[PDB]
């Protein structure tokens, strides 16, 4: 029980922890036995996020050393995007962490989203590129139709225009431009306040 209670505690302490600096929290909760140091076990804790600012998760899986890089791969992997349009598997990715303004950081995470999307539905785009380049025209979108400081509001042609020849040297399906336009135009992308 006190031992039980102690624990609890210092989970509790190793939240706080991390949102503070994250490689010092998941240090303390490693080496009190709290959290198993396997990229697996890692990426799970952050996946479920209890009580983790999603500024300090997204902080953690942008770091360049191996288990960081590990840990990005298996919790991009705790993500199930089977049989989601794009727009539907951006809305959850996007919700699970935070991190503007460092592009190298923001490249690899959206390139394992891209694997992962393709790897779920391989179907959709042939090339993960495609994936890669339209997951940021999702983006631009949301931002462009959302904003009020952008007063170019694209309609569907011209953002079917602006993705030409992105599929392989064709262009995507209509329909598919349409799909991601009209959902991302109906509902913006929810996007976790900076925390
Ligand atoms: C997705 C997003 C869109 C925004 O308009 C603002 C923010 C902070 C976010 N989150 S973001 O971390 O800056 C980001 C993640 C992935 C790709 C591009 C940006």
């Amino acid at each position: 029980m006190s031992k039980t209670l102690q624990r609890n505690r210092k989970m509790a302490m190793g939240r706080k922890k991390f949102n503070m600096d994250p490689k010092k929290g998941i240090q303390f909760l490693v080496e009190n036995e709290l959290l198993q140091n396997t990229p697996e076990e890692i990426a799970r804790f952050l996946y479920k996020g209890e009580g983790l600012n999603k500024t300090a998760i997204g902080d953690y899986l942008g770091e360049r050393e191996e288990l960081n890089l590990a840990v990005l791969h298996a919790f991009v992997d705790l993500h199930e995007f089977t049989d989601l349009n794009l727009v539907q598997a951006l809305r959850q990715f996007l919700w699970s962490f935070r991190l503007p303004g460092e592009a190298q950081k923001i490249d690899r995470m959206m390139e394992a989203f891209a694997q992962r999307y393709c790897l779920c539905n391989p179907g959709v785009f042939q090339s993960t590129d495609t994936c890669y380049v339209l997951s940021f025209a999702v983006i631009m979108l949301n931002t462009s139709l959302h904003n009020p400081n952008v007063r170019d509001k694209p309609g569907l042609e011209r953002f079917v225009a602006m993705n030409r020849g992105i599929n392989e040297g064709g262009d995507l399906p209509e329909e598919l431009l349409r799909n991601l336009y009209d959902s991302i135009r109906n509902e913006p992308f929810k996007i976790p306040e900076d925390d």
